[PDB]
């Protein structure tokens, strides 16, 4: 038989939680705020069951659907529905956007320890990628002596995530501001993934440069704050020509979404406020007492606050002090996991080999627990 | 600014529906039965708004979930759910699964006039592409003689699709059997697209081959014979080891699919008899109807009868005449759209230029009034 499987390594991410997820567990490694039930669905957002029962399983568009592409545009494209691609999850958003948009050749620079996707598809495309350091990026505006050297006249694209999974540094709006004038200046794409966007602890949530109505290609999502990374819907706000130029590959991809799914997506992106409100409220209670935590652990742990989003990167002075190699921080994640039934994920998975990701954004209940089998993993090896 | 989006040809197929779907038409060109309301779906599913209400919009798993695995597993894998990947639509199992089978320089036969995305891939990765001519097949086999010369010692895949969109030509569960002897003797990796396989006219329903266990893959859908196309659940049969192969691909395009949607599938497959054997039944209504009607015209068309499936492809002999060009069936269903508010699909979509897709799985009451409209049109041209 000829059968030869192509094999390409899987994002650590993504392995570690094919290989780790499972029933009882204290799960504080997520980048998101816990899910919904599809019952708090339909109560908050005004779903009747009549209303489900009404649609017809029949093709949606390519572009997606009218009604949940109006209700995007209206919170993140300044109402503009033709520039809002409705997508399986952000990941298809930015597959398809950066496929459409990246060329051989072209200059880009990307945020160091960018999520997987948005650094596999520059270094796919054979763009000449130069990184955006990660202590560059302080007190709300990246450095602009950094800015003024890695983007320049030519420069194609900058590609960034604010807030960042997983460290949770984001910019100011005087930040962003500064950023927008130089890729704006030198011609170069903004890329800027907003997953997080709606949750911010130091400065404002940042309006979405997609309104602007110019040259760049923002995501969002509704899998992060809004709890419902099982919904599977996503977007890009982009120029209606780059969105037009993906549906080739949509074509032979997936098509287009369930009209079933984007009902819901609808209904959900209307009431954004009330399903973000209360997670974000949850995940602050969990941020002050982790805080706390952190004080009582400064000997063994240190870190930067999260400025967004519902994740840090705790970094472990022990891995600091013995110095690497990054296989250690997956021995202390899959150790903490056996010995106390607590999950992170190794720094491995964002180029962060002292650290690990723990989410906030869980149920304060089982946050505790997990803290609680942290520390005692913490005492055992000091 | 920077942004140049890159360029590439829409298949025809898609194209021409975004350009022309719409209100107020006769729409007899689909490829398969018309879509279920969710309320249909509910009531034949046996879906209590309870069971919907219980679903946590939490992460599915990269395989599918264990559920709608086990449920399709049963009907195409002989009850193995390893086998089994879950997708969004056929369309992201074909991406996912020919994106890992299929190397530069791999011979590949390919069936003529083969539904875009299956063409695309092995065009895409480099293949050697041999093409099987659709007048090999006939009563239900490959040519025997044909099959000899194309399928040889060293041949990678045979990637075919029975029962055929368009044409509804298919395979007898000899002629079958006999394409299976020949990619099994000769370690050729069998790729079947089996979208229209619940619905036969001329011989059984054909068995799936990938029930076998083998080096086989074979693609199903909810899209064409289920009455759920926007639904978006297709699957492929596959070895486990292809399978995860696919997992890298699919952490950086779609991630998983909604547990809501996996439960809507795992019901809709366990009742795959009696949502099917509804529409099969009035397509076949259509079809002794379609039969009649072709007679009438066969001074202005002729057509070989499906043998499979809800479509078939009428030629229209002003265009055989007249011999060509290409665009002239374009402009045929242009004018009949324009004309007469029905609409048939352009055989450029799937490489007979004389014909012209035409679907008989639609609405009876709808589907009188697409060939009143053809009828009028080709008097009126003659
Ligand atoms: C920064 C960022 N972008 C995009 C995504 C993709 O998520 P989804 O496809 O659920 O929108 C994720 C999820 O891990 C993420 O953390
Ligand atoms: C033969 C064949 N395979 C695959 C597909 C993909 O459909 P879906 O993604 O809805 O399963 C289609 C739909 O046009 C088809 O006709």
């Amino acid at each position: 038989s000829s059968l030869r499987p192509r094999r390409e390594d899987p994002p650590v991410l993504e392995e570690w939680y094919r290989r780790h997820l499972g029933p009882d567990i204290h799960d504080i490694s997520s980048s998101g705020v816990h899910p919904y039930s599809f019952a708090e669905i339909r109560d908050v957002c005004r779903i009747p069951a009549a209303d489900l029962d009404a649609v017809v399983m029949d093709d949606s568009v390519s572009q997606g659907g009218e009604g949940v592409r109006r209700a995007i545009a209206d919170r993140y494209a300044g109402g503009d529905a033709d520039r809002v691609l409705v997508t399986h999850g952000s990941s298809e958003a930015i597959a398809l956007t950066l496929n459409a948009l990246l060329h051989r050749g072209d200059r880009v620079v990307v945020q160091e320890g960018i999520y997987h996707s948005l650094g596999h598809y520059p270094r796919a495309a054979g763009c000449d990628v130069a990184v955006l350091p990660g202590r560059a990026v302080r007190d709300g505006e990246i450095d602009p002596d950094v800015l003024a050297g890695l983007v320049t006249p030519g420069t194609a694209a900058v590609i960034v995530n604010f807030p960042h999974n997983p460290t949770g540094v984001t910019l100011s709006p005087q930040g962003l501001r500064a950023l927008k004038e130089r890729t704006a200046a030198t011609g170069a794409v903004l890329v800027w993934d907003a997953a997080t966007a709606e949750i911010a602890h130091r400065w404002e949530v940042l309006a979405d440069p997609g309104a602007d109505g110019g040259d760049t290609v923002s995501y969002g999502t509704l899998s992060k704050t809004f709890g419902l990374p099982g919904l599977r819907v996503g977007w890009a706000v982009a120029p209606k020509e780059l969105l037009t130029a993906t549906f080739p590959l949509r074509d032979r991809t997936t098509l287009f979404l369930s009209p079933l799914v984007e009902l819901v997506a609808e209904r959900a992106v209307r009431h954004a406020d009330e399903l973000i409100g209360a997670r974000a409220a949850e995940a602050r209670h969990n941020l002050a007492h982790l805080t706390g935590w952190m004080a009582a652990h400064e000997e063994l742990v240190r870190w930067t606050p999260p400025e967004g989003g519902v994740c840090a990167l705790p970094v472990f002075r022990e891995l600091e002090r013995a110095a690497a190699g990054p296989q250690e921080v997956e021995r202390f994640c899959l150790e903490l996991l056996e010995r106390h039934r607590t999950l992170l994920v190794p720094g491995t998975a964002f180029g962060a080999p002292h650290g690990a990701r723990l989410g906030f954004g869980g149920p304060q209940e089982d946050f505790r627990a997990g803290l609680d089998g942290l520390s005692r993993f913490l005492r055992e090896r000091a």
